């Protein structure tokens, strides 16, 4: 029926790093998890395992119990020939019980000895190869043309790939309809939040998969010259001509005005889609945006609580023979330059006095620790640890069990019973001791954050200068451009403001963002560090550069030494931030690119999210080496 | 399929010294870590161990596993009859593992007993001897000719080997030439820091491995006489022409106004490489340089933090049951003349109280202790602040388990430890001044002192012969080769002149590659001249291994004079006070013969013998070197 495909899920990419999961006495579970589109349905599942068993094992007392969503599937036993060597296991997966998100638990029951056995010997183990995996095969199912779920055929929360959503249009569009291309990019963007995004536009085309047609009464796109002409602007759902499970969402109207209005029918609020296709009217204005209130990013004006930071509810307590470390991922602004923790928790009673204690560790760094001695409370200061756009805020729990104790003539065993431990809610972080101060030109805000222009969650304070006619490459790297930076705060841009000419943007208190070349009156500013022209490029390399600068700018280091000026046929893209001319706390960011193979490479090291953060200083070269970034120029202030 | 090469990395050389790792109960993994060049592919790889388990192990419950990027490669248990006895095992490391840097770790389970069994005992050990090793098998690729990566096939940061480079040139190389080639030497050096440099000079020949070549519209190598004429300075990377396998990197101009030029570009914008042809063009200075600032430096204007002198983002903290020492590499200019350290450490801190304790220590040295029972303010003796010095803290701690009685006895599972020497923790050297007793070639066979003031050799002049051949002009490579190492910076205004009368009025440190310009060589301040054969040498009062602070100026007076006539071979670099500036020192690596500079250019380039320099002259023979602090005395600063 429709088109299937095979993928091989291996451990190294879906379970936690670096792949290989040693299964243990003290932790004998090991998970994988994989989600199903709605759209798609698996018709065979294979698990491929390879572990090696202990070789002090008993050989068939010791299993690997294999469960699909607490549901086992098979055991594999330990027979007495692998004790020790590289065993490759493979158990069917039945497809009857995979839903829309899948567990895959592997438990290791192991047993060394029959008498007087320490459970948690360091001696009990299975690794786990991460060359493990699944191999599922999905099949795409025909969903009827329906809106009531609408993004899932083009966003699907389940699948957690790269969300590739190609956006075709009718020819070059003026600003008119790039305003309405980037609001609904943006919009894709927030939903898709950690996965990543990819808008290959598309010019009187279809991308043989699920997309966006942006097309107007006017000039619209080759397969729609036949459709008629709306009064108001319309959203509806079609499928693609040659390919009845290839949909696509056509965000028609009378003109660039409507598109507009139904991009922010989409994006702003929603629809209440209900049928094939809905005629978007009520546009509804949304109260103004304050500073720094992106949904994605902790609450600064207030201390916040650890109930709001969690995104699901089992994420502050765990439980087992050595409870695994609970965490928090709290997402900061980059703007932020101490934290002031107060901790409610509640764990079990540990054996004796100070055997066991919590240990608590930002961004993989010990802070503190406190011995169990039940339920516990502490305020904790937290000094600033080069807060960046995301923090990793983990408790531990770290038990001290006994081992077998009494004599030889008569050992005790303790059966090792399990603790619950649980970070209690009502703790609150607070970051209103801090101020909102950064260093600019700062890569690795606009990296990590998108910084300059996500300040404002909504955009209002930015603008997009674009080239004259742009290709299918330029508006590419804005739909890519708006497209993270719309997932870093989780909003989408409606008050963007985009043009097309260097004179609209002269005396205006606005954050600017260049994403074609760069406009003539803002070339020769000197606080530019690198131009890319046809072939000809040059940079000007700092005085020095170290590899950790810390927290201090030092200008002295920043300064720019020589200015080399080289001509190479090769490809080239580039990522330099400076300031504006028309205020002294407004920033420039310029995506710039020189050849076609030049903006694949800028557009590609700005949708991977690994790529990116591989960009500091006020200069990013991109080549195809990868991302060589430089901390050069002056460094002006803004907060 | 390319050239294939074996390697046999032993444990002695690639594993942490004395080579041989004694795995226990409280340190139970040992690790060992070698890398793969981006040009390269292992193809074949073998963990052969020679280890030694303790009497006491229990047989199957204990064994030695092995990890390969932490991916359990294969475990061997301790079989009956290999306790307390040296065994060889042979392991297969899988080489789809195995990505540009390995780390092959070797975990122990040790289990000596069933009930109350001390996991700390002394009794749970493994040695690992130093004789086994890894035989890999590399298999060499051709790769693209894509500068992008500009210095990869000539300098790959994974390969820790000797960075071999020769440089072919067309013949005896002009002044302009020399400096311009002195340039791309100084900069290859400034990339591989310690691994080492080498820079086997050929003159019309190809090099049978990765080089430079350095060609002119007329003078150029014989292999490029088809190449056309160029009009502006061309980088090009090119296929040795009887060898896909060997990647040439032409640096091609007019005249050697250009290819100064060129080297100037790769020196300081080699970020703008693309393709496989650049050309440079008006590469512009905007700024010079202060004195010692190096980048490999510490700032000695401001106090720098901790966080400046880290090499990796972990390496300022360490977790365990014995918690490994953290290091801090403090490399200062060798002119310095206690130190304020403000430290911020947090620690897991103790159950109760007890003798675990934090121990400072620089160059090996006990400096401090604290009681782990925070935050400190130490201050640390001139202890003979060298060039390179080692911080360490140690965080030593006592783990008290409780024990119970004989009758009802009771252990428990160790917990680990965290330890953090958070940054923010600064160390200031404004607290001194800039003062040396020179001549002292301890200061420039470990930092190139007198000319690694400017970093890039702005205030140097280097004195070569006319006509040099292949093994002078190698020197100048070898030399300004480790000099930029030391600094980390390129000599970039370095200036090479052929004439000995153009110094004479020069406020310039001097540096002397061949002979020694007649102006200079009837000085009263020279200790030692290597003639033809026959050399002479002033020796010292009174010379102890150890002189102290002072340099003693009545015992470093010549005694006398001894004139000897061999035949064989001698190298000698020696360092006396500049005759026109009582502030500026001259620096003559001299050689005599084919075989003197074979010594001479051999105890450049290997960082351990440069490091057996010192006083005022360094006499290199085939024994090796022989220090002398004899002559006068000059204080610059």
């Amino acid at each position: 029926n429709g088109p299937s495909r095979d993928v091989k899920l291996t451990f190294a990419q879906i379970a936690p790093p670096p792949g290989s999961m040693v299964l243990r006495g003290i932790n004998p579970n090991g998970s994988i998890e994989f989600g199903m589109r709605s759209d798609e349905v698996v018709t065979k599942a294979m698990l491929n395992l390879e572990y090696t068993p202990s070789p002090s094992l008993l050989p068939v007392q010791s299993q690997l119990k294999v469960y699909l969503n607490d549901e086992l599937m098979g055991v594999l036993p330990v027979t007495k020939e692998q004790l020790g060597k590289k065993t490759l296991a493979q158990m069917p997966i039945n497809p009857l019980f995979i839903t829309d998100f899948n567990r895959v638990r592997l438990e290791f029951v192991g047993h060394y000895q029959d008498v007087c056995e320490n459970p948690a010997s360091t001696t009990l183990w299975l690794d786990v190869g991460r060359s493990s995996g699944l191999d599922l095969t999905y099949q795409t199912l025909n969903v009827k043309n329906d809106l009531s779920h609408f993004p899932v055929p083009f966003f699907d929360p389940r699948d957690n790939r790269t969300n590739t959503l190609p956006m075709v249009f009718a020819g070059a569009p003026d600003v008119g309809l790039q305003q309405a291309s980037a609001i609904v990019a943006s919009w894709f963007g927030s939903r898709s939040g950690w996965r990543g995004q990819n808008f290959p536009v598309l010019y009187n085309q279809l991308p043989d998969r699920n997309a966006i047609v942006f097309a107007t009464n006017d000039k619209r796109p080759d397969f729609l010259r036949d459709h008629p002409a709306v009064k108001a602007p319309v959203i509806e759902m079609i499928n693609h001509p040659q390919n009845p499970y290839v949909k696509l969402l056509v965000v028609f109207g009378r003109d660039d005005k409507d598109l507009l209005q139904a991009a922010k029918g989409i994006a702003q609020g929603n629809i209440l889609f209900r049928g094939e296709s809905v005629v978007v009217n009520e546009v509804k204005p949304l109260l103004p945006r304050k500073p720094y209130d992106a949904p994605n990013w902790v609450r600064t004006d207030r201390p916040v609580t650890f109930g709001e930071l969690k995104t699901y509810e089992e994420q502050l307590q765990s439980s087992g023979l050595e409870p695994a470390a609970i965490n928090v991922s709290l997402n900061l602004p980059p703007d932020l330059y101490g934290i002031d923790m107060d901790i409610n928790y509640r764990y079990t009673m540990p054996p004796v006095k100070d055997s066991s204690r919590m240990d608590i560790s930002l961004n993989n760094q010990f802070l503190q620790s406190f011995n169990l001695s039940l339920d516990g409370k502490t305020d904790v200061s937290i000094p600033a640890l080069k807060l960046g756009a995301t923090n990793q805020l983990r408790f531990d729990f770290e038990y001290m069990n006994p081992m077998p104790g009494g004599s030889v003539d008569n050992c005790i065993t303790f059966q090792p019973v399990q603790n619950h431990v649980v970070i209690g809610d009502d703790s609150t972080i607070d970051f209103s001791k801090y101020y909102h101060f950064i260093p600019m030109p700062d890569l690795r805000a606009f990296a990590n954050a998108g910084f300059p222009f996500s300040r404002m969650a909504d955009l209002s304070q930015t603008i997009t200068v674009m080239p004259k006619a742009p290709n299918e490459a330029q508006m590419e790297t804005l739909l890519n451009t708006v497209g993270f930076i719309g997932a870093q705060t989780g909003f989408p841009a409606i008050n963007l403001t985009v043009t097309d000419d260097g004179s609209t943007i002269q005396g205006k208190d606005a954050d600017i963002m260049i994403i074609g070349g760069i406009p003539d009156k803002l070339k020769d500013d000197k606080q530019i560090d690198l131009l890319v022209q046809a072939t000809e490029s040059w940079v000007k390399t700092p005085m020095r550069q170290t590899p950790f600068p810390g927290i201090v700018p030092d200008e002295s280091d920043r300064a720019a030494e020589t200015r080399s000026t080289l001509t190479s046929s090769g490809a080239m893209a580039a990522v330099i931030g400076f300031q504006s001319p028309y205020n002294d706390q407004r920033s420039v960011i310029a995506l710039l690119a020189d050849s076609p193979r030049g903006y694949e490479m800028l557009n590609d090291a700005v949708n991977d999210s690994g790529k990116r953060a591989t960009m500091f200083g006020s200069v990013a070269v991109i080549r195809e080496s990868g991302i060589n970034s430089l901390r050069v120029g002056d460094v002006y202030y803004v907060g």
